[PDB]
């Protein structure tokens, strides 16, 4: 009944489904504009990393980036993201993660992203103009589920596959 995995590609989703997507490596995982007041790029980060400025490409640019995660043994998803085609990057709530899964769904005028500490994970939005026609670049394999079925998603995001 699981929808996929499908290849890494860039594509425009249908509103109101999550992309779950399956990351192997440290790194990038996923990005989504609507190149005028939203940018969002999904960082995956290593467990236990003091406060260090690394360098990652953000949407086919270089971008200097400080990064931190204090748990020891967690992986910590972070979603950076800019209001403005010049602006800086922000984060916001982070995702510390075992089962090394994440997901993200374009929902209501927002982009939702998963949220807080596995095994009890949340959800949180970032509010974005023409939201239905993001499209996402997938840099590892993903699956798609209904947002009718997102208490599914929610047991792969704190449980694994
Ligand atoms: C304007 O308010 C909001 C939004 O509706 O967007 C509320 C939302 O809860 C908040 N999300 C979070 O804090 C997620 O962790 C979001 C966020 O601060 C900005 O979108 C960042 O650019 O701002």
């Amino acid at each position: 009944v699981l929808d996929g995995p499908y290849q890494p590609t860039t594509f425009n989703p249908p509103v109101d489904y999550w992309m779950l997507l399956a990351p192997t490596a440290a790194g990038v995982v996923v990005e989504g504009t609507n190149n005028t007041d939203r940018w969002l790029a999904t960082i995956l980060v290593e467990p236990n990393v003091t406060s260090e400025t690394r360098s990652y490409t953000l949407f086919g640019t270089q971008e200097q980036i400080t990064i931190a995660n204090a748990s020891q043994t967690q992986w910590k998803f972070i979603d950076v993201v800019k209001t403005t085609q010049n602006g800086s990057y922000s984060q916001y709530g982070p995702l510390q993660s075992t089962p090394k899964l994440y997901a993200v769904m374009k929902h209501n005028g927002k982009i939702y992203t998963y949220n807080g500490e596995t095994p009890n994970v949340t959800t949180k939005y970032y509010s974005t103009t023409n939201y239905d026609s993001v499209n996402m670049t997938a840099f590892c394999d993903f699956y798609i589920i209904p947002r009718e079925e997102e208490s599914t998603c929610t047991e792969y995001i704190n449980n694994g596959l």
